[PDB]
């Protein structure tokens, strides 16, 4: 029963980051249909297995073995969706809800096989980027890393900019003085209620960030 | 938990009735490598749940619903083991533990599926015949069912036949006056001791058995 749960509760709270959305216990309650105080039994013992932290605001913050954890099942999850709908034509309103169980027990080694076999796992089928796979086998350019962050924009400094077509789509994607979410990729990127602005060097090198 | 043990119960007394043995408790703690105790406890809730009967013997019967539920099982493993060999690729040394675990997450509606993409699915990678697909979508002529029975021999009636040929077969797999397995197929043929020997209809209706 339990490894399974866990891996769930791991995914869950990893989607709700990959969605935006403060990964807190009512809202993992509310996705996974369970109720709070059961959820927080679960987080409970999650915390006790050095997963996962409650910080003061109530958040749920993964530990970095947590995560680790979270990838893998996030990974196995996209994968088994690829393999149901690429190769076994499973009628893609039931992909999800099959990969949901299998996400719990395909091994490491039949995911390395999977990636030999797909003819891309970039994304799953419902155009979310498939994490892990490496593992598998301040200036945003030094505050970012190759996990996602939310930070604070403290500058833009728009006046030291050669280039300047990036400042409309700033604007456009809200930010100025506001929360948002950095990357790193093939880098930098930054993003605010679903909208991305992957920035060019000369402005990712300007651009101050704080925590927060 | 509970779920996956009980079919995991289920495949192994199915497994044993295949390869010949008494389905007795010690057999099946020994083959999931649980303990006696351990398996009597659920054999217990299987018998309260209408899935097995403990004959006076010490046998296991599986239930008509038992039955069902262990051939199903039975299918998802051997189809997953095809999936994993004939697609994926995995190690076949690894094929069986895999399917050990996805034969209790694969639904139906993915059976079908592979039953469509696969090249055949008559046998599983070690040989074993898929059942359970028509399900997925006295003289041995009436004896027999659909579904294999251990029965007596009481007459072989030899001096009645005019094919003579299968006389030595029966020799050689050793029936004479003893207890076989018998089944109706695409019918009927009669095994003992891994020694199968498929009747001609003549001999068919002519050989009797009991039970038992
Ligand atoms: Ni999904
Ligand atoms: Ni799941
Ligand atoms: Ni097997
Ligand atoms: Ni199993």
């Amino acid at each position: 029963d339990l490894v399974a749960t866990t891996e769930m509760y791991l995914r869950t709270i990893y989607e709700l980051e990959e969605e935006g959305v403060t990964p807190l216990r009512a809202r993992i309650a509310e996705r996974l249909e369970q109720s709070g105080p059961t959820v927080s039994q679960t987080v409970a013992r999650m915390e006790r297995d050095g997963l996962v932290v409650v910080a003061s605001d109530r958040s749920l913050q993964m530990t970095p073995t947590g995560r680790t954890l979270a990838t893998a099942v996030m990974r196995k999850h996209r994968l088994a969706e690829r393999l149901l709908t690429d190769i076994i034509g499973l009628d893609i309103n039931k992909v999800h809800d099959e990969a949901d169980r299998w996400e719990h027990v395909m091994s490491d080694e039949v995911e390395r096989r999977l990636v030999k076999v797909l003819k891309d796992v970039s994304r799953s089928p419902f155009g979310n980027p498939i994490p892990g796979l490496d593992e598998l086998g301040t200036r945003v350019i030094d505050a970012a890393t190759s996990m996602p962050r939310k930070v604070r924009i403290v500058q833009i400094n728009e006046i030291f900019q050669v280039e300047t077509d990036q400042f409309t789509q700033l604007l456009d994607a809200d930010i100025r003085v506001g929360s948002e979410v950095e990357i790193v990729d093939r880098h930098i990127t930054l993003s605010h209620n679903g909208k991305d602005v992957e920035l060019l060097d000369d402005l990712a090198h300007t651009i101050r960030i704080e925590e927060l």
